[PDB]
Formats: C-alpha cells, sequence, structure tokens
C-alpha cells in the first residue's frame, strides 16, 4: 500500500503534555522502515511544525482554542496535500485533537469518506456540552454537520466546515461516554460498537457490520481515527486516559487486519501515545509496541502470513 | 433503581477471616454514593450484627453451623424485609454461605424467583458430600426442594425450608466442581454455563440462553448471587478460592448489564471479597474496584453511556 | 483413557538449551499421580535417553542435524511401540523437531491418522527455505508426502517417509509465519485458523470445523501436536519463542476438552516447554501449570466436573 507519513507532535488538547513525543518514539521503533519492509511504499512529510501561541486564554471553558485550532488547521493542509500525491495520510499523533483537521484535509480530497473511529471515548462533546474542556474530547462534534449551529464561534477554528453526517461514521469499542454525549448519539442516530456490542457480538460480526454499514451503498475511502487508550491499558498504558475493560491486542488486530483487506484504507490516525506516562519503561515499550502493530496491520502484515507472488519453492 | 443495603461482614462459612469487611471496603470504595450518582434510590440498612456464638463444634465435618446457621436467620429476615418495602435487596458480604438466607428472605416475599448463581464453584455440597466441611460450598443444597431428605439436621438450619427448584437456577462461569456436587448437576437436570459454555457460545449467547431458560414461561423476580472468585483471578484476586481461567472483567460486565435491562433483577449478592487476601495494596483495590462496577451495572450503568430524559443540546 | 507417556529431554532443534528439562518439571509437577487422580490407566516408558553425536556440523545452513534426526528416529520407534501396547502416546518435549518422530512412529501403527497442530508458527520451513536452520521450525516439511522431492539429504533423516498428506493436517493459533511457509500453505491448500481466524468465529466454531474437517469422512486416529507457545505468552512465558496475542488459557482447555470428547485421541505433543527462559520463578511455574492443565484436559477433566459412575447421594 503507498504511504504518506506526517507526524504531528501536538498536545494541547488535553493537560498531559508527553503526547508531543508520539512521532518520535514510533519513528524510533522503527515504523518506516517496518512499513517498508512490507509491500509498502512510504514517504516521511516530516514532524508538523507547531509553533507557539502564547497568548490562548479559554474561550469560557474551552482550553487553548487558538493553538489546538491551528495545529488541525496545519494537519488539514498536510494531509489535502499527502492525498492529492496519491498516498494513505499516516497521522502519528499527538492528542486526538488533531482528527478535527486530519478528517477535514481528507475529505477536501475525498468528500465522500466513511470514519470507523476507535475509542474508549466518543469525543463529541461541543464547546457547551464538554465538562473539562479539553478539546481532544471534541474533535467529533466539530466535524459533524448535524452539529453546525450548536458549535459556538471559537477562536482558532473560523476555517473549519464540519464535512461529515451523523451516518458516515462508526464507533468502535466505547466504554467512557459523557451524558451529554450519549443524547448526541441516540438523537442523530450514530452507528456505535461499544465494549456491550463487541462482548454480545464479537469482534468479527462487529467489523461485518461495520464495513457493510460504511460500504453497504457504495465503496468509498475510509478514515481510520485510531486512539490507542480504545484497547485496554494492559496493552497500551502510556496513555492518558486509561479505561479498564478496552479491547484486546487481538481485537485490536483483527480490526485493522479487516480494514486493510477492504483496500480502501484512505486515511490512518494513530492518536493518543504518551510515553511519559508509562509507569515504567517497559510500559513505554509495550505501548509503542502495540501501536506499531497496528499500524502495520492497516498496511498488509496478517497474522497467518503474507508471501510475494513468486515460487517459494 | 430502588435499592436496599444490606451489610453482611461473616466468614465463619469458610476458614479465611477477611471477608467480614467486606462491607467496609465497599462502603470505602464509594458504594453508595455512586448509585446515588446514578438513577438509584439507595437506602442503607446497615451491617447486621453478627453476635459471637463461642459454642459450635463441628457437625460431623461441617464447620461453624450455629453461626453460619444464624448469621442467615438473621440476614433472611432482613431481606424479606427491603423486599416488603419495595426495593432490591443488595447484600455485601462476606462469605457465600449467607446465600442460604439471602435466597431464603427473598423468596418469602417472592416464592416464584429465578437464580442466576456467578461463580467459579457450585457450591450445592451437602453436609454429607462436602469434604472441607465449609458451609459457603454448600448454600445451594439448603435451598432446593429436591434434596429435601438428603440434608441432614445440622444445628442451627431447623428454620430452613427449600425454596427453589432444580429448574429455577441457573449457574454461569463453573470451573471447579466436585464430583459430588457434578452428580447432582447432571442427576437433578440443573440449568449451567461452565467456562466451556461461555468459550464455545461467547457471553452473548449465554446470557441469551440463561434469560430465555428463567424467563420463558413467565416474567418472574431475578434473585443474582455473585461470587466474585466467578471473575478470573486477574480481576479479583482477593478472594479465598481463585481459579485461573475465570469470566473476564468485560463478560462479568455484559452478564450484569443484560440482568439489568430485563428490568427484573430482585435480589443481588456480592460476596467472597477479602481484602486480606491481596497480595499488595493494588490487588485490594483492583478487586473492590471490580466489585463496585459489577454493582453499578447491576443497577443503570451502562458501558454504552447514560443519559438524562432532557435535551442536552 | 490409557496414556503411555515418554519422556524426550531433547534440545538441538533450536539454539536454547532449557527446553531438555521439560520432561522433568512436569514429572515434578506430579502429571503422572494427577492423571492417575482421574479415570487414567497410566504407564511410564521413561525419559528416552539420547546419545551425544559430537560430530554433527552444520548441513548447510541446517543445525545439529544428525543429533536432531537420531533422537526423532529414538522416539518414533518408542511411540510406536506404545502405539502396539494400546495407548495412547504422551510425549512431553524439548523441543518441537521431535514431532518429525512421534507423527512418524505413530504413523507406522496409524497411517490414517490426522494430526492437529497447535502452535503460533506452521513448523513448515524445508531445509531450504529455512533462514534460522533450526529443525524446530521444519519437522512439518519432513513429513508431508506433497513436500517430498524438496526434502534434501539431510544427515540423520534417511530413516524418513513423509506418511501424512497436506489435507490430514490442521493448523490453530498461527501468528508468526514465514513467506514461504505461506506459500506452501496456500499451495498445497492446507487448512488453518491464524489468531484473525480465532478472532473472527471464536474457538467454538474453531474446533468444530477442526473435527469436522478431520472426521468428516471418516473416524480416524488423532495426533495433537501442541506447541506451548501457541497459547499467550502470559500463560506459557517460559519457551524460547514467545509470541504476543496467543490463544489464551481457556481456548487451550476448550481445544482439549473438544479433543478430548471425540475419543479419538491417538497421540499427544506437548513442547517446548522450557523452564530457564522464565524471568522469575513464577513464570516458570506458571508455564508448567498450564501445560499440566492442557495435558489433563486432554485424558478426562473437564471444567464442568467429573463423577464417577456411582450415586453419590
Ligand atoms: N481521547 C480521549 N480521552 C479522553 C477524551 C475525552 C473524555 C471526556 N469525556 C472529556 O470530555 O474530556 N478523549
Ligand atoms: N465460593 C466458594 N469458594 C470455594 C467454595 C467451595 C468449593 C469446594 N468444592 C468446597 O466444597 O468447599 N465456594
Ligand atoms: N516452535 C517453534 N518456535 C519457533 C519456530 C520456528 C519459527 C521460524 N519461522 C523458523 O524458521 O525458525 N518453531
Ligand atoms: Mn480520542
Ligand atoms: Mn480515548
Ligand atoms: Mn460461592
Ligand atoms: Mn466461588
Ligand atoms: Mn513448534
Ligand atoms: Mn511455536
Amino acid at each position: 500500500r503507498t504511504i504518506g507519513i506526517i507526524g504531528a507532535p501536538f498536545s494541547k488538547g488535553q493537560p498531559r503534555g508527553g503526547v508531543e513525543e508520539g512521532p518520535t518514539v514510533l519513528r524510533k521503533a522503527g515504523l518506516l522502515e517496518k512499513l517498508k519492509e512490507q509491500e509498502c511504499d512510504v514517504k516521511d512529510y516530516g514532524d508538523l511544525p507547531f509553533a507557539d501561541i502564547p497568548n490562548d486564554s479559554p474561550f469560557q471553558i474551552v482550553k487553548n482554542p487558538r493553538s489546538v485550532g491551528k495545529a488541525s488547521e496545519q494537519l488539514a493542509g498536510k494531509v489535502a496535500e499527502v492525498k492529492k500525491n496519491g498516498r494513505i495520510s499516516l497521522v502519528l499523533g499527538g492528542d486526538h485533537s488533531l482528527a478535527i483537521g486530519s478528517i477535514s484535509g481528507h475529505a477536501r480530497v475525498h468528500p465522500d469518506l466513511g470514519v470507523i473511529w476507535v475509542d474508549a471515548h466518543t469525543d463529541i462533546n461541543t464547546p457547551l456540552t464538554t465538562t473539562s474542556g479539553n478539546l481532544h474530547g471534541q474533535p467529533v462534534s466539530f466535524l459533524l454537520k448535524e452539529l453546525k449551529g450548536k458549535i459556538p464561534d471559537v477562536p482558532g477554528f473560523s476555517w473549519v466546515t464540519p464535512c461529515i453526517s451523523a451516518k458516515d461514521i462508526v464507533y468502535i469499542g466505547l466504554r467512557d461516554v459523557d451524558p451529554g454525549e450519549h443524547y448526541i448519539l441516540k438523537t442523530l442516530g450514530i452507528k456505535y460498537f461499544s465494549m456491550t456490542e463487541v462482548d454480545r457480538l464479537g469482534i468479527g460480526k462487529v467489523m461485518e457490520e461495520t464495513l457493510s454499514y460504511l460500504l453497504g451503498r457504495k465503496k468509498r475511502p475510509i478514515h481510520l481515527s485510531f486512539d490507542v487508550d480504545g484497547l485496554d491499558p494492559s496493552f497500551t498504558p502510556a496513555t492518558g486516559t486509561p479505561v479498564v475493560g478496552g479491547l484486546t491486542y487481538r481485537e485490536g488486530l483483527y480490526i485493522t487486519e479487516e480494514i486493510y483487506k477492504t483496500g480502501l484504507l484512505s486515511g490512518l490516525d494513530i492518536m493518543e501515545v504518551n510515553p511519559s506516562l508509562g509507569k515504567t519503561p517497559e510500559e513505554v515499550t509495550r505501548t509503542v509496541n502495540t501501536a506499531v502493530a497496528i499500524t502495520l496491520a492497516c498496511f498488509g502484515l496478517a497474522r497467518e502470513g503474507n508471501h510475494k507472488p513468486i515460487d517459494y519453492l
């Protein structure tokens, strides 16, 4: 598969700072090379230089809005640029607020995209429903067209144009959803598979319904926004908001292996990896190793094996 | 949901003493408040004062029969009292022998009840089949009508009247069943889903069949006797008789979420939590945290989220 | 069930030496007795004395070929001897190269056998496809008739006669397969259930299809070659080549419980247990305990319980 790597060392979407190092440790794990070790054509677009914005007081309760707003605007342009070069955008975060720019830049080139959001949270709070003020928990509210009119003019996001309907997104892995967020889910009829549904149906049926839900009518580009805390913290502990009872390592690989097999992966986000939150050096490597594995699976690595079209005997 | 909390700090049903502290640490985890934080109407009936019975020599091989017998008699009355106040009895144990009084007091008010027993063990040994003499492994033999006549007159249990047929109970989580207990299962035709069945069918189908088995004919009150060792010891280690290969945290939450959704939960037991058996302070908090989560799920907490009937936007 | 225990303390199939102690620690865990504690008729044939072969230089890239070749030849005769005494051969390894002699000696007495290979690897590299040269990763290539002609004359294996077709074997647990090995899988049409399939279908359906695939046409003797690294390293860490995302303890017990229930188990291999690779004394006991449990399940131990044909009441 053909890839376009984009490092997004941003953290102002939430309180903890170590997430900016995500691009660094993932590249350090040898992600670029391992992808190349596969049938992959990789082009590194570099780590986005997120210039400082010293003056950025809260918007009501919303924190660092100008910084978060600019980082997504910068990222949106980069993703659109890689999508125009005919490559799958691979955004290494960074907190999940960056999803706003990633899905935005993607839709500029591919407006018919479908989103699969793997996360323990829905990240669909509005500036008015959020109680924490952390924008990494509001990315989805800015992208939904149905929520246009409920999103006040927050400094830094005047460039945003809702680009996805409630029916063009599927959540997988939910287990920590706020009351207002749950109201929006049920109100806009958003398709989701929380841990309850995964436990009931099995990851296989879950993925079956997910892809059929998004590709039933017609084939379209797929955007995978993967928050590493969607997986159980026993696999990805070095993350800002871990929630027990998460997706297993195996389910995480199953999800991505299936998405790969559709041949429609167009955009990918690997977010919330925070090395500084690993209680040990091993928890840090465990998180990075798991994040790399999910990434490789998105581009071809199959657990049953892979072989080149040649006679090996 | 409307609840009636009853602390049952009892341990004489087995050798290890720390189980009496169960009510204490669960309340200390803020269980009462967290329930209230939900759509719950809570009334604390207090911790049952289990007076000492210094003279209580074994009955043949059966240990502390008078103490265990009195504690269940005392508890049976309390549960019946809360069931008459129109509230779901929530008994915080304490060893599982207390189930004898809980299910007894429940049936006095609701004789048509159905029991779901989540445990790694069947706890259906009779005074004559048990090899350990620990009554926390015999509670079910005293309640089954079919076993009336095989239960000798043990000091402390003259007040007992079998109140459930073999067909009114479903076991879930079995993985350590004695030979005589297995004989009784197959002989009385008791419905069970051991870990083998959970592995074969999946927790979803397991719960589907469980509820259909008990509510097929008609809707009736449900009694959930939950032994925390039914879950894998990686989740609830501070318990007297842990057995590897247990139900996962997720399956445990799935079970209870489904029971809640029936709207028929009438009685609930959270047993065998023993803080003093935690090899570390974390194993103790891990056990308590997991016990609280299963409890909250029984009364409404859903992993997909919850919201009040109001317009959040 | 009637058993014939054979200790195979061999390690020259791979670099790490501690695997030779497998028979020792498994017997030390009280395996013989625990089997007897069940409905089992056990006869210990002893630990095969694998005489030294000082002169054994590599064959091209293949390491210790004469040593590995002789150990399998010796083992093949022992297994055939126990199969003629009407007993299920239970080979305690030892690295997995010994499978060559075990399945060989088994087929001498029961040529219509069917093989179930539980392993994280396919172990089907040929002397020409292997990149490591470790024979414990080539056992299957020597047994397949379809691969006859692609297996050069390696010193120590002139006694070998391919005894199984590609269609008489089923793989379960795959997650680390080489490119050439994957080519052979797809080329000979070998039936396999990698971790992806287990995640998709569930262990129940996996076992359903496995047994139907092998016993569909007609009932035949079953050979179970179980590599302990097929299970997740959180359960069996003391093994030379652990791979994360493996079969759970429960799935491992489900697999064997089902095989037992067919009443067709004829040959069993418990391989790759290496005590010296346990980072702690507990990792060593955890591995051994799990290896014993899978073994007991192969001969009757059911998680739902077991009882003698007598009236327990
Ligand atoms: N990725 C990620 N971790 C936590 C969030 C937000 C959760 C919370 N409901 C909030 O509104 O801040 N998003
Ligand atoms: N909750 C609970 N843990 C262990 C038991 C009894 C098990 C054993 N068969 C006995 O008869 O004592 N019950
Ligand atoms: N049991 C077992 N662990 C590792 C292997 C071989 C794996 C590798 N493909 C090789 O060719 O050496 N077999
Ligand atoms: Mn997120
Ligand atoms: Mn999240
Ligand atoms: Mn119990
Ligand atoms: Mn128990
Ligand atoms: Mn192997
Ligand atoms: Mn292996």
